């Protein structure tokens, strides 16, 4: 079955968003539809945003490694993107739950202004919320090392 050229949105671009705050958001957190998280308590330390869901394969490997930065200090928050909210629960309490919150996508509003197009992307921000860089799929050690950490570094400095 041939398929002819299909060209991402400027968008979904990883420099789409650098320099940029956050997007505004108002969405449920993923253990509790009653208690709300907006783009506001994304700030304060520098950070990654991972995008994930359970129907993600491509999440399940990555799981070690955001638990391996987050017993080294690394702040991480969790957007719960197009998922199965009873599924997302499972898996924050059968695996170690590396993220400081979990930000349910169900609609996938948030992802739209960050330009989601799958699972798992990395955002790293700084200190105000604003984007500093993207990672399109998996981060692992070599990722981490190359291409977040010395952006992170300088962040925290």
């Amino acid at each position: 079955v041939p398929r002819g050229s299909h060209m991402l949105d400027p968008s979904e671009l990883p420099s789409a968003l650098i320099g940029k705050p956050f997007p505004a958001f108002d969405l449920p957190s993923v253990q509790d539809p009653a208690r709300r998280l907006t783009e506001a308590d994304l700030k304060g330390k520098p950070a990654l945003v991972n995008v994930w869901g359970t129907w993600c394969p491509s999440c399940r490997v990555e799981h070690p490694e955001l638990t391996r930065l987050a017993e080294q200090g690394v702040v991480i928050y969790g957007i719960n993107y197009k998922d199965d909210n009873a599924a997302a629960i499972k898996w924050l309490n059968e695996l170690h739950n590396p993220y400081l919150l979990s930000i349910s996508d169900a609609d996938g509003t948030l992802g739209l202004d960050l330009g989601v197009y799958g699972a798992p992307e990395t955002y790293l921000i700084d200190k105000q919320g604003i984007i500093r860089h993207k990672i399109v799929g998996v981060v692992d050690q070599k990722v981490w090392r190359e291409q977040l950490a010395p952006l992170y570094q300088q962040l925290l400095d």
